[PDB]
């Protein structure tokens, strides 16, 4: 036997086809662990999941987990370099993050697999001693108040909390969990807190290993991890915490039977009803909630959304049980309304009951039971192997929940069949037990309450006694009914044995005028499954604003349309995706190939044969026109990233161009477009997965002739298969385009360094440089100047050209941002220079470690391919190709480089900058800058430029 280990768990049960080997095991000290090996795999990666959240904040200081979360990655006892930790990952090809909810805080990361002992050593000092540097804590809490300050405007968590504070405010579910500068910093000095002691307070409190799991993934045995886990971890302190429990729930009688009126942000209409329920958690082998979400969120014939959707009242709709913590959930049924469903919310809900009144008198069915239990088990035997990162950092936390033998299954397996468990939470759903809350901007001036945290305005009510006995005393209604036997559901798992001429690339195994098929059989992952990607151009997809409505709006009515019938494939893991592009459509369709051929079928079909409901197409038109203006909502630095797209290619329709074109699209116009679009195509495929040439030929053809029959298309002209070309900007100049948002209180900015066309040289020169000032940018403009939460910096790709490009948002101004960025680049090739010949080749090794990862499932490996197909340069082996080059290259080679595009005083800068600024408007030496030229007019701008070339195909 072994002291440091309290026991190893029996077999850990994974599906069949997963390859990866497992051990559980616990330690002495109470931490429950997972190890995972996998020799074949590019990065490795651990997380540790803590049982303690917001929810245990002291009432006194909001958010201190979510605090606390932030500054563990600032420096230990043992690795005190603030950075320390964001370096290591960074120049060993790693990358990482933490997330705090109510009741977990979890942190990953994954590293070269060369480096886990040396990530993870590191790592665990997190959880033994943090330094929380005072300096660190003043600087980091700006970081929270940022991430507060993102969130403050956005509609779904001023919801959020507006439900926490609703409830029993004496609750912990009351609380605040993300905390700002105010409950962080203002308040706790007005009262006397040192932050510094609560924070070791809280860390010492709470950090206890009975409290933790850890899972480790690497290249190592399973007898290797074991020794290196205990080695690392066994020290962790056991405080022997109990664990929090929430019996009460946070709607107490009082709570219940009410109303709220909300007013929103954005432009929408929304119902949320929602009922409380107990903690349905120990019942995961049979799954009650599971079972009743499944059918009152059914959107088949026969389901509540359908009834909804053809009085025209509701468009989507979601139902189900919602986790609350231990001790309490909710069963939420939330659907958005159109003009006319605001008016008749008495009657959805009514609905809503006359619904789960049917659920009660046809009592549990075994054979849903049966379907549900026999698509997850499908679901789990085929599931694709996930990105260690992220498989991690979910095992982690759900080791919390269930025994060693049962971590990979018990999401998925279903054991049990519990018509008394079922019937139990149905009996919750009641009249007595309900909350409402509608969000509407005709709410705006008859409020009377706000939230504290988020400011929502909003108005509480009883709901009328007649209203509860009119719900209470719901009749059955002859138009809903339960769904039959999903037809869906594969059966044959076959996969097809490997071709004699198949190739490691995509091939071109068909050219005509028609089409241009791509396709490859798999050869890595072997399971039932296959993607089939199809671009289909037209001209007239984006011809002009009116043109571009029309193909949306098409696109958005036929998903509508087969929306009942496509939900059976989608529960049945067959899904597909469909949307208009600014070159005519894109329409992919994933999963089991054993059904997909029928799906597809139906959907072309539909496409070519289409008729519009009248009512259908007036509704998704209102809805449309509030999207485009609820962009005006959406935040700075995604606005910032908007107009830049904008500026710099050739064509594109503003939103406000859109808005203005959208009134001329009557019915007739729209019944026009079609039969015009769906007349002269090229289609270019790309077919991957398990199926044969003979298959995917036949499939290709098949999507032409149902076109043909059905709308008499003919092909495209080579010519007429144009791409948009990026604006050429002149050595030397720097323009700045200057915007409002008039939501936000922050300010955006989006900086590009533009530097030439795509080359496998240009390419990795533009690389390197970005890998190296990775995370020193997010160091030094965050960590350090705190300038705001969001701090990104990479290359940026478009259209065949590049460059490097800087986006923050902000409480400072733009100016400010550009000089500090300016700032930063001097300090950067004055690092270039002082740094070692081997940080410098580490460096090169880390881009080179991201760049040749290979894909774990299928759809990361179509997804290189298609990006290969649409940029249209067809450079299927580039990763080996830029890869050798790159390792050729020298620090003279960047610096060069850096002095040609890059510097201040560079003979090629070519700096564009989009500044957004907000609602209401030691460090560095920073260059003096140029006057920038202001552009006035978008369509000037670009009138008044060259346009580049397009790239070479390969
Ligand atoms: C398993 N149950 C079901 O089959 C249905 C499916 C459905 C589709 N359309 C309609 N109903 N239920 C659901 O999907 C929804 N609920 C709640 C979501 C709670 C949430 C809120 C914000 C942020 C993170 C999650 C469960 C879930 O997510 O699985
Ligand atoms: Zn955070």
């Amino acid at each position: 036997n072994n002291p440091a280990i309290k026991r190893i768990g029996n077999h850990i049960t994974k599906s069949p086809e997963d390859k990866r080997e497992y051990r559980g095991l616990e330690l002495a000290n109470g931490i429950k662990v997972l190890l995972i090996s996998d020799p074949t795999t590019d990065k490795s990666s651990a997380a540790l999941d803590v049982h303690i959240g917001s929810l245990s904040d002291p009432p006194n200081i909001a958010g201190l987990s979510h605090f606390l979360q932030h500054m563990l990655f600032l420096g230990t006892k043992k690795y005190p370099k603030e950075n320390e930790y964001s370096q290591f990952l960074s120049e060993h090809a790693g990358s990482s993050n933490a997330f705090t909810s109510g009741e977990h805080t979890n942190y990953y990361f994954d590293v070269s697999h060369e480096h886990l002992e040396g990530a993870l050593d590191r790592f665990a000092q997190f959880f033994l001693s943090p330094l929380f540097d005072e300096s660190a804590k003043d600087r980091e809490v700006n970081a929270v108040d940022s991430e507060h300050e993102k969130n403050v405007m956005n509609d779904a968590w001023r919801l959020f909390q507006l439900e926490k504070a609703t409830g029993n405010p004496k609750h912990p579910f009351s609380k605040f969990g993300t905390g700002n500068k105010y409950t962080l910093e203002t308040r706790p000095n007005q009262e006397g807190i040192d932050v510094r002691q609560e924070l070791l307070k809280f860390h010492s409190a709470y950090y206890s290993s009975n409290l933790m799991a850890v899972v480790v993934l690497g290249r190592e045995s399973l007898d290797d991890l074991t020794n290196l886990v205990v080695k690392l971890f066994s020290e962790v302190e056991n405080k022997n915490v109990p664990l929090p429990e929430f019996p009460e729930h946070p709607f107490q009688e009082e709570h219940l039977k009410q109303l709220y009126k909300i007013v929103p942000i954005k432009d929408i209409r929304n119902l949320y009803v929602t009922f409380p329920i107990p903690d349905l958690q120990k019942y995961y082998k049979s799954n009650p909630g599971h079972y009743l979400g499944h059918l009152i969120g059914h959107e088949g014939p026969g389901s509540l959304l359908s009834e909804l959707k053809s009085k025209g009242w509701v468009n989507t709709l979601v139902g189900g049980q919602k986790e609350g913590a231990r001790g309490f959930m909710f069963f939420i049924i939330n659907v958005d309304l159109t003009e006319e469903g605001l008016l008749h919310v008495e009657d959805i809900i009514l609905h809503m009951f006359q619904y789960i009144q049917k659920l009660r008198a046809e009592g549990p069915q075994e054979w849903v039971f049966q379907e549900l239990k026999d698509l997850n088990a499908v679901a789990f035997r085929f599931k694709d192997k996930e990105r260690p990162r992220g498989y991690t950092s979910k095992i982690a936390g759900i080791l919390h929940y269930y025994p060693l033998e049962e971590v990979l299954t018990a999401e998925y397996l279903l054991e049990e069949f519990r018509p008394d468990l079922i019937e139990m939470v149905l009996d919750k759903l009641r009249p007595e037990n309900v909350r409402v809350a509608i969000v509407s901007k005709s709410f705006e001036g008859k409020t009377d309450r706000t939230e504290e945290w988020y400011g929502t305005q909003y108005k509480q009510e009883a709901i009328p006694d007649e209203v509860i006995k009119k719900w209470q005393n719901a009749d059955l209604n002859g138009k809903f009914k339960l769904p039959t036997k999903n037809e869906f559901i594969p059966t044959n798992f076959e996969i097809l044995p490997l071709e004699k001429e198949a190739t490691p690339y995509p091939a071109l195994i068909k050219d005509t005028a028609m089409s241009k098929l791509w396709f490859k059989q798999d050869d890595k992952f072997f399971l039932p499954k296959a993607n089939l990607n199809f671009e289909f151009f037209s001209p007239f997809a984006y011809v002009d604003p009116l043109h571009s409505n029309m193909a949306y709006l098409y696109l958005e009515l036929l998903k509508d349309s087969l929306n009942e019938y496509a939900y059976a494939a989608e529960l049945a893991g067959l899904s597909y995706d469909l949307q208009n592009t600014i070159y005519g459509m894109y329409l992919s369709v994933k999963g089991y190939n054993d059904k997909q051929p029928i799906l597809l079928k139906k959907i072309i079909e539909k496409m070519a044969t289409f008729e519009i409901d009248e009512k259908r197409f007036e509704i998704i038109k209102e809805a449309y026109m509030r999207s485009l203006n609820n962009f005006r909502a959406e935040q700075p630095h995604q606005h910032a990233m908007y107009y830049l797209r904008l500026l710099m290619t050739e064509v594109a329709w503003t939103k406000d161009e859109l808005k203005e074109a959208l009134d001329d699209v009557t019915l007739p116009r729209l019944k026009a477009f079609i039969p015009q679009l769906l007349s002269r195509l090229h289609i270019e495929a790309l077919l991957h997965g398990n199926i044969t040439k003979q298959a995917a030929l036949g499939i290709m053809q098949m999507v032409e002739d149902t076109l043909i029959e059905h709308a008499h298309t003919k092909p495209l002209l080579p010519s007429q298969l144009v791409r948009y070309r990026e604006v050429q900007l002149p050595d030397r100049g720097w323009f700045v385009y200057q915007q409002r948002n008039e939501v936000h209180n922050n300010s955006g900015i989006e900086i590009y360094y533009q530097t030439d066309m795509q080359s496998t040289s240009e390419n990795m020169f533009l690389e390197l440089f970005a890998q190296i000032i990775s995370e020193p940018a997010f160091n030094t403009l965050r960590t350090k100047e705190q300038l705001g939460y969001i701090v990104f910096s990479g290359p940026r790709r478009a259209n065949g050209i590049q460059g490097l490009r800087f986006i923050i948002q902000s409480e400072k101004p733009p100016h400010y941002l550009e000089s500090r960025v300016e700032a930063f680049l001097i300090t950067m090739e004055k690092s270039i220079e002082d740094m070692t010949e081997e940080a410098f080749q580490k460096h090169i090794q880390a881009l080179a470690i991201r760049r040749l990862d290979k894909p774990k499932k299928l759809s990361a490996e179509s997804a290189k391919y298609w990006g290969e197909i649409i940029s249209q340069q067809y450079n299927f082996d580039r990763d080996n190709t830029e890869v050798a080059y790159l390792k050729t290259l020298t620090k003279e080679d960047i610096i060069k480089f850096y002095k040609e595009m890059l510097a201040v005083d560079a003979p090629r800068r070519h700096k564009v900058s989009v500044h957004v600024l907000a609602r209401e408007m030691n460090l560095s030496q920073a260059p003096a800058l140029p006057q920038p030229e202001v552009i006035q007019n978008m369509t000037e701008f670009k009138r008044g430029l060259p346009l580049f070339p397009l790239v070479k195909p390969h």
